[PDB]
Formats: structure tokens, sequence, C-alpha cells
């Protein structure tokens, strides 16, 4: 028994962390095969990035510019191209290291696991979800970009982030993998909101299954629900919709735990509109979101990663 | 900027991670150069562990008894000796990925990161903090003994914990590296409590010194105290005892910020006597306290490890 934010093994993401130096530039890059990827805002210098174009100040630079390190070893560059937001620098040498990957676009509620690095060398690892407004609150520093989000499945990696950019309210935006970001943010210094954020509701539900998992149950009642007055209730408390997609994905913890989905609804309902009253849920005094359906079968089970 | 639970990048640990199995039972092992060490109530059946005498438990034993697992690869045991409460096998093969480590010690307060275990393959890691009690609130499960905790400084991978049992009130119990318990628990299977636990004070005030370098200001007041006066409060609120050695650690944290040690002090005491009226600090309905002086510098800096 416990319940953490847990992070996946961060093993066979180390072992493709590079530094990358543009210029009077240097951030991460993730190094798989004879491929590093890094952001495309490695090329911008000081003033330019204010606006500007991308395509046009890659076609004035040439390979030698990039100095890719590979621990101590320096890395050679032959040949550079553009994806949407993000760079490829290909190398003579492929990264012996390369864990069977993927590069997966995730949906806002889905959570991942952030290594974050400086110069190349990790300096920790912790878990993140992807808020409703593409945002994601992380622990990032200056030369933190170009480290990535991923999740382990069997011995897969599926990428899922790469970081590029601090909002100034301190939360952080970023791509996919392919150079995609996440939301309507861009790779310049203008100004840019993040947007109003909810709460992911079908993990608080997924959260409060791991509670009642865990032995603690003050919350559950006999009241029911329907979606309908749930989702009336939710809006208020600026909650996101749940579906019947939802009730669907958390059936599992329902069966685990003999509390119907919608049971589990109306003490939802209950706690927002009584807070806790000095209560706490998995050593918690707020109602926890960046927990999905799957974190909690995968914790509360055992699955591991080979 | 952002703060979040940070955990050591697992890499140098995961190629440690075996799975020992002697007779019934399956467990965690930690593989340094040809040893691999485990603990000794792997030799416990089940109805033993009720009250075993494991010196002559062992005796009992030989070499062909021990099942390790080092991936697919069977590992073979051409020694065995107990050393307090954890097992030592030495195999034929060295661990060939043996980062530099060391055995350590640690005080309650410190923290530590956890990679949680099940047949040698790792499942997640996440930060744990060793309780004033020396519990330490872990997420666990059948299988995971063995699972070690450890700190990164640099190359070197401090091993600092491994774990045991779980005690009733679902807290964790665990060793030093040499096999000597935290606190006064037994890998016996009679009855064992816990004990009271107070609040690592030193280490809210640390917490409080990284909201207020993250923006985070609405509770910094005016008031200043005395070591004696706060010490007057703290135990009220079942707080552990501010040393004049906890003033000196929070000492770079105060130099950074501007905030004297002891006006931070005075602004917990009016935490403490007026809760926190609805606000949260970085991101937290509740005082937290599993982040040391040194997470806090680390995390809001940028150190990484090589
Ligand atoms: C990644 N290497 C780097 C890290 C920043 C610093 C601290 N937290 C971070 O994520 N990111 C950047 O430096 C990006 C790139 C420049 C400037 N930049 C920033 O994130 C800016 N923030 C902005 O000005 C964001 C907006 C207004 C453009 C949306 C700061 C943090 C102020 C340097 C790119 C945006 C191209
Ligand atoms: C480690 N492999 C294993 C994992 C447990 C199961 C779930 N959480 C855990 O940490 N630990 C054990 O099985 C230990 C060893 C037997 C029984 N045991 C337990 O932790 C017991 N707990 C106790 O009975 C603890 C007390 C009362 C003896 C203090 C449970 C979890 C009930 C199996 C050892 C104690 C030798």
């Amino acid at each position: 028994s416990g319940f953490r934010k847990m992070a996946f093994p961060s093993g066979k993401v180390e072992g493709c962390m590079v530094q990358v130096t543009c210029g009077t530039t240097t951030l991460n890059g993730l190094w798989l095969d004879d491929v590093v990827y890094c952001p495309r805002h490695v090329i911008c210098t000081s003033e330019d990035m204010l606006n500007p174009n991308y395509e046009d100040l890659l076609i004035r630079k040439s390979n030698h510019n990039f100095l890719v390190q590979a621990g101590n070893v320096q890395l050679r560059v032959i040949g550079h191209s553009m994806q949407n937001c993000v760079l490829k620098l290909k190398v003579d040498t492929a990264n012996p290291k390369t864990p069977k990957y993927k590069f997966v676009r995730i949906q806002p509620g889905q959570t991942f696991s952030v290594l974050a690095c400086y110069n190349g060398s990790p300096s920790g690892v912790y878990q993140c979800a992807m808020r409703p407004n593409f945002t994601i609150k992380g622990s990032f520093l200056n030369g933190s970009c170009g480290s990535v989000g991923f999740n382990i499945d069997y011995d897969c990696v599926s990428f899922c982030y790469m970081h590029h950019m601090e909002l100034p309210t301190g939360v952080h935006a970023g791509t996919d993998l392919e150079g995609n970001f996440y939301g309507p943010f861009v790779d310049r210094q203008t100004a840019q909101a993040a947007g109003t954020d909810t709460t992911i509701t079908v993990n608080v539900l997924a959260w409060l299954y791991a509670a009642v998992i865990n032995g603690d149950r003050w919350f559950l009642n006999r009241f029911t629900t329907t979606l309908n007055d749930f989702n009336l209730v939710a809006m208020k408390y600026n909650y996101e919709p749940l579906t019947q997609d939802h009730v669907d994905i958390l059936g599992p913890l329902s069966a685990q735990t003999g509390i119907a989905v919608l049971d589990m609804c109306a003490s939802l309902k209950e706690l927002l509109q009584n807070g806790m009253n000095g209560r706490t849920i998995l050593g918690s005094a707020l109602l926890e979101d960046e927990f999905t359906p799957f974190d909690v079968v995968r914790q509360c089970s055992g699955v591991t990663f080979q």
C-alpha cells in the first residue's frame, strides 16, 4: 500500500541526452539512432527571438555550426533539417543506447514523466500532466530546453513532450517530438496567455478510487447522481465535463472497489460543495488530478517494465 | 521556475536490480561488483516468519538454494553470508554496470529516491523522506522487498535504504545497506508500532523559502521571533525543535531571498496559528516537509549529475 506521484524509471531516456550548442546558445537534445532532436530556437540569437524567420535563419547555417556533445565525446553533424518547431541534426555515429521507442502525441489529461536536464546531464525526474490548456506545471530553469516527457510501456519509450518556453505565469509550453506545439503557443518572444485552466475531472475520480483502495473511506456516501446532475455541479466548480467515455475508463477501478462510478461522482459532488473540513485524502488537502485511471491501476497492482 | 517533488535520475541504480528467489520466496536484490544484496527474510518460509532464528536457518541452506536472475541471465552463487539483517550472495560474474557508489546511513529528515521494483524490474521512482520515527511513507506492494533508496552526488550513488516490511498503518520500514534497520523494528512477524511522528520543521522552512524564490509571498510578515518563542509554538503543533544548526543550514536560502531565518520562523508560527484560509503554497494546501534545504538549492539552481 501507499500512493505516490510516481515517475517511470528514467534509465532508457538518460542514455539519449546530449548537449547541443549553436552560436551563443546551449540546450538539450534527444539522440535516437543517428538523429539528434532539439528546439529550433537553438539557431536564434538574442536580438532575433522577438520575431524570427526560422526557415530563413536556418538556410544561413552550416553543419559545423552545431556543437553536439555526447558526454565528453563530440558528435559530427552531417546534415540538418527543420520539422515544424524541432531541429533534426543527422550525425555520423548511431546511438548504441537507443531504446525501442515511439513518438506519440497525447491528449490533455494524460500524464508523463519529465527528465529535467542541463547541458545534456539529467538533474531529476518528476511526474506531470498535460493541462486542459496545453500547459504543464513543470520545474524548469535556464538551459532546460530539449528535456523531454515520456511514458514507458513494457520496453518501449513513448516520447510525448519536448520543452521550449516558460509562460509569464510560470507554467510551461513545449511540443511533441515532431515539433508541433501543444496549444496555441509559438517559439517567438511576444505576449502569450496560457488560457484559463479547468480540473481534469476523470482523474480526480481515479484518485478517489486510489484512496478507497488504500483504506481512506471517510468520503463515500449513500447518495447517487446522474451524469447530467453531476455535470451541472462540476461546471460551477470549473471541473471538466465527465463523458460516457470517462465512466467507461473508470470501469475496472469501480469493479475493484465495489463503488459504482456514478456513486463516486455523488461523492465528489459533496466534496466540492462541502470542502474537506480539515480531513485529507491520500495525504493531501486538495483534490488531486494528475493521476490517470491508468496510473492508479499500475501503482496499485505492481506493473513493471523491461 | 516551478517546484516539484523531484527524484534523482534512476539510471545508475536500474543497472543493479536483480531477482532473488529462495524456496517459495522471490524478492529484489542490489548487484554491485560480484555481490548481490537482499533482505535476509528471503530464507524464511511462510510458517517461519512468526519468530525465526536467521543464523540457524541460514546454516541449513547451500549456494544452489538461491536463484539469482540478472535479466534473463542466471547468476551463480559461490558464497553467502549474513550481515545484521541483509543477505550477501557472492556470484561468479561481476556486474559491469556498477556505478561509483557508497553505503551511507542517513538521519531522519533526509530525503532520498526510491526505485520500486518487482521481480528485479523497476516499476517507478519517487521521492521519500526518513520520518522522525524511522518510517517512510512509500508505495510498496507484494514483492517490493529489496528495492533501495538512494541519493546521487555528481557520479556517485549513495545507497541509504533497502525495503523490508509494511507496518499495520501502511507506512514502511527497512534497513541501511549494511543491514541495520532504521528505528526499533525487526524482521519478525510480531506486533510493532511505528511510534508517533512529528513534522520536520527545518524542512517546512526550506519549502517556504522555495515558495518565496518562486513568487509566492502572501505569507511573509514583519513580525520576528526568537528560537525559544518559536520552539514553544512548534511543540503545540507537534513540529520538531529548531536547533541553532538548522538556522545555519538555512543560511544560503535566507541569503538568496533576503528573509532572515528567524523572520521566516515567525511566518510559520502565524501559519500554524491561523491555518491557510483557503490559500495554497507551491500548489499545496498543507505545510510540506519532504524537502531539505539541499533539495531547494538543487532544484532552484539547476545542479545535474554525471
Ligand atoms: C529553455 N532552454 C528556456 C528555459 C526557460 C527559462 C526558465 N524556464 C524556461 O523554460 N526557454 C527559453 O528560453 C524560451 C525561448 C526564448 C525565451 N524563452 C522563454 O521561455 C522566455 N519566456 C517568454 O518570454 C515566453 C513568451 C512570452 C514568449 C510566451 C523566458 C523564460 C522569459 C526567458 C523562446 C521563447 C524562443
Ligand atoms: C517485501 N517483499 C514485503 C512487501 C510488503 C507487502 C506489501 N507491502 C510491503 O512492504 N514485505 C513483507 O512481506 C514483510 C516480511 C514478512 C511479512 N512482511 C510484511 O511487511 C507484513 N507486515 C507485517 O506483518 C509487519 C509487522 C507486524 C511484522 C511489523 C505484511 C505486509 C502483512 C505481509 C516480514 C515482516 C519478514
